[PDB]
């Protein structure tokens, strides 16, 4: 019989495609040696052939998709003023407020892309023709209980449009074209959150890929926005989790422990 | 005569290619209106044509260069254990130690990529053939006096090789092939730093593009490295500064104030 420590170690080395059972009586060593060989060969093939990191590669694929559809690529600060949190309507006694990583006294790691993108929409409206279409991909941060679907350090895509064409129909059509491009099935369900109000959540089974919003909303005034807008935020690690059938989202994260979902800890267990 | 406030505002709107003088007596308005028109047209053309962010585009170009030359693309954590700082030989009473953004009690924003990459080298050595070649591009953080050449939030490339081929000659040859690819002239000068010891600094005039190291070094033991290695770190914003002849590195940074070196603040000054 395998101990919990042993079972945990074999789970680390097991990949979704494997058809190997941890409950069929084989000694821990036979199982560990088999899996280590498979994972070493997996890394050897990546190194010999493509050499691209899944998170980087997905960012690049997504970037191409939105640039080709007329959206401006944004790269904004990750370390942001703490004041942006308050101004997003996140009161400091709320749950999301307790998820913020504070830095020094007056800054934080951004938990979302929206405030920076709201500032870009306002500013670009002075220069660009209608409709204004922009997107950003990059790191975001939230203190979490984690579990299998949450990370403290994750990667968000947020695209948005402001001016004409900002209807629920167009928003759903963009989401549909995007997830069709990635080859991911989904449904849309109505939900709500404290910050934006009513949302359209993009679901893969019970897993939330995205929350999306059809503006305008009352918050807009605080960011100097006064036109219709639509936008959606997606977690890249969640997209990878679905695409590669990972059981735990940690396999898709920035990590020292996994590379393209393959364990980097290829020592023997004792 | 222009006030300091006026001169500063016009400097924000001026771009390197402009042949417009702020010292030839024209009223502030004539100058401000001219520059605003140029910058709006610059943004309009980016939006109509390419839509790519310089920092993102450069990351993608660099990634392709190193992947095609046999280096594995790494995406590791930005938020790292504070203990990694100590173990890099950065004592807490040193100057670099005072540049660290601490997060909670036991973490920090990484000020460099090396510790994460050292862990990857050690781990991948259990799986990959000689030589092991890896690189990472991403955000790094240092409290700075700033000025025209430093940012608190910047983007580093670090490539490294471990095993065979880890000579000064090969390191210089990679650096040369890389900067030749980017179309940037440079020289190499010997320097030294507290962490790695003797370095080879890659200079464009008086501007440091990179520090590079030929190992092994005594620090290696603390990271479980015991083979020869070579590596170099480059700032992407510094590369952009040179490529686009920016006067201030802030034009190349993740920002809400500049997009591809063009001011996003296109209001009228009073
Ligand atoms: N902990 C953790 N780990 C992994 N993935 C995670 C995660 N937490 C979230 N995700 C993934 O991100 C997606 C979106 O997160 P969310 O909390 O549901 O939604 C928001 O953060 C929100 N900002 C998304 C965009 C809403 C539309 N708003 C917008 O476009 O604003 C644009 C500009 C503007 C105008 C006025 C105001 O702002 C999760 O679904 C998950 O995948
Ligand atoms: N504040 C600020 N703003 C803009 N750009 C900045 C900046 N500070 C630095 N830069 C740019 O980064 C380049 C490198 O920074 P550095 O301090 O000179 O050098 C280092 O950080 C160092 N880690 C670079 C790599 C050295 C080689 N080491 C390595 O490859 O390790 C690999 C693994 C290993 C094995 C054993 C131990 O580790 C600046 O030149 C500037 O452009
Ligand atoms: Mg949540
Ligand atoms: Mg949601
Ligand atoms: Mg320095
Ligand atoms: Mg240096």
């Amino acid at each position: 019989a395998l101990t919990k420590s042993q079972t945990d170690r074999l789970e680390v080395l097991l990949n979704p495609k494997d058809e190997i059972s941890l409950n069929s009586g084989k000694p821990f060593r036979e199982l560990e040696s088999e899996l280590l060989s498979r994972r070493k060969k997996d890394l050897q093939q990546i190194y010999a052939e493509e050499r691209e990191n899944y998170l980087g590669k997905l960012e690049r694929e997504i970037t191409r998709f939105f640039v080709d559809r007329g959206f401006l690529e944004i790269k904004s600060p990750i370390l942001i003023p703490l004041e942006y949190i308050e101004r997003m309507g996140i009161d400091n006694d709320t749950e999301l407020s307790k998820q913020i990583f504070r830095v020094d006294k007056n800054f934080c790691l951004r938990p979302m892309l929206a405030p920076n993108l709201a500032n870009y929409l306002r500013k670009l409206d002075r220069a660009l023709p209608d409709p204004i279409k922009i997107f950003e991909i990059g790191p975001c941060y939230r203190k979490e209980s984690d579990g299998k679907e949450h990370l403290e350090e994750f990667t968000m895509l947020n695209f948005c449009q402001m001016g004409s064409g900002c209807t629920r129909e167009n928003l759903e059509s963009i989401i549909t074209d995007f997830l069709n491009h990635l080859g991911i099935d989904f449904k849309i369900v109505g939900d709500s959150c404290m910050v934006f109000g009513d949302t359209l959540d993009v679901m893969h089974g019970d897993l939330e890929l995205s929350s999306a919003v059809v503006g305008p909303i009352p918050l807009d005034r605080e960011w100097g926005i006064d036109k219709p807008w639509i936008g959606a935020g997606f977690g890249l690690e969640r997209l990878l989790k679905v695409k590669h059938d990972f059981k735990n989202i940690k396999r898709a994260a920035r990590s020292e422990s996994y590379y393209n979902g393959i364990s980097t800890n290829l020592h023997h267990h004792h």
